[PDB]
């Protein structure tokens, strides 16, 4: 069923809350035993958001390999994403260790450091060129190279170098700064413009490690970004683009991380974004 007609049918019937609860009911439940070990309590931002054991990212260290981060591997679409929480004061070094070890080119940030008057993640990147950051626990140095501030978002060029050797890779940083909590972007227009800037950078392409995507919990806004990207890629690949079922793609993605899409409004906005974005994919 053309999603655009499925969309109008749900809107006219006002059944978004009903559709959303049906997804919640059918979603995978896998163990998260490593996340719940007492040694890891200060590595989790939210008691109720944990990576499954089968899909969690492992840090390359013998001491403690745990980070709140999941590998979402889309087979039909040939895209991978790492979804993670906003870094905590004691996990900013782990965060950059993961980017290094997984060979990522891009970090996508969908939250502000402060929202609703509370801290939603650590200030984990440098704000001035001449004030670099050193992460002593993981032996990394991070330098701001350049910053491009636009109306809806900011792009930063960062230098990451192995202080174990001398390997130097440049990481890009895509910061959406207008998205509110459990809320929706302004018009899917600015969110789609942002998604197309990440794509144009190379950050989502198979010559690199998976993109790192976060918000505060790494399930709501983060979920909306990977769901919209994968659904548009499928529409581009298939003989019949009307065969793309957004609810079925979401349930596939929920095999790899719990809770993706946090509200019925986030589900509705994901539909809107894919419907408006398809008007480019199909040749306009
Ligand atoms: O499709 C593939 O060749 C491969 C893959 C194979 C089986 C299952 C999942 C899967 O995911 C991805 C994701 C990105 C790139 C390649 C793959």
């Amino acid at each position: 069923m053309e999603m655009e007609k499925e969309f109008e049918q749900i809107d006219k019937s006002g059944s978004w809350a009903a559709i959303y609860q049906d997804i919640r009911h059918e979603a995978s439940d896998f163990p998260s035993r490593v996340a719940k070990l007492p040694k890891n309590k200060n590595r989790n931002r939210y008691r109720d958001v944990s990576p499954f054991d089968h899909s969690r990212i492992k840090l390359h260290q013998e001491d403690n390999d745990y980070i709140n981060a999941s590998l979402i591997k889309m087979e039909e679409a040939q895209r991978s994403y790492i979804l993670t929480q906003g870094p905590l004061p004691n996990t900013v070094g782990h965060f950059w260790e993961m980017v290094w070890e997984q060979k990522s080119r891009g970090v996508v940030m969908l939250n502000r450091v402060m929202e609703k008057g509370s801290l939603k993640c650590a200030q984990y990147w440098p704000q001035k060129e001449e004030k670099e950051m050193i992460f002593e626990d993981t032996n990394l140095k991070l330098t701001l190279i350049s910053e491009d501030i636009k109306s809806y978002y900011t792009v930063r060029q960062l230098e990451l170098e192995n202080l174990t050797t001398q390997e130097t890779r440049e990481i890009l940083h895509f910061h959406y700064t207008t998205w509110p909590d459990f809320g929706v972007p302004e018009s899917p227009a600015s969110f789609l413009n942002f998604l197309f800037k990440v794509r144009e950078s190379g950050s989502l392409s198979p010559e690199h490690g998976p993109v790192v995507v976060h918000c505060s919990a790494g399930i709501g806004r983060s979920g909306t970004f990977c769901l919209a990207d994968t659904c548009l890629l499928l529409m581009d690949k298939r003989k019949d683009p009307s065969s793309v079922d957004i609810k079925k793609v979401l349930l596939e993605m929920r095999k790899f991380r719990m809770g993706l899409i946090q509200t019925a409004d986030q589900l509705r906005f994901s539909y809107l974004a894919v419907i408006e974005g398809a008007k480019f994919i199909m040749g306009d």
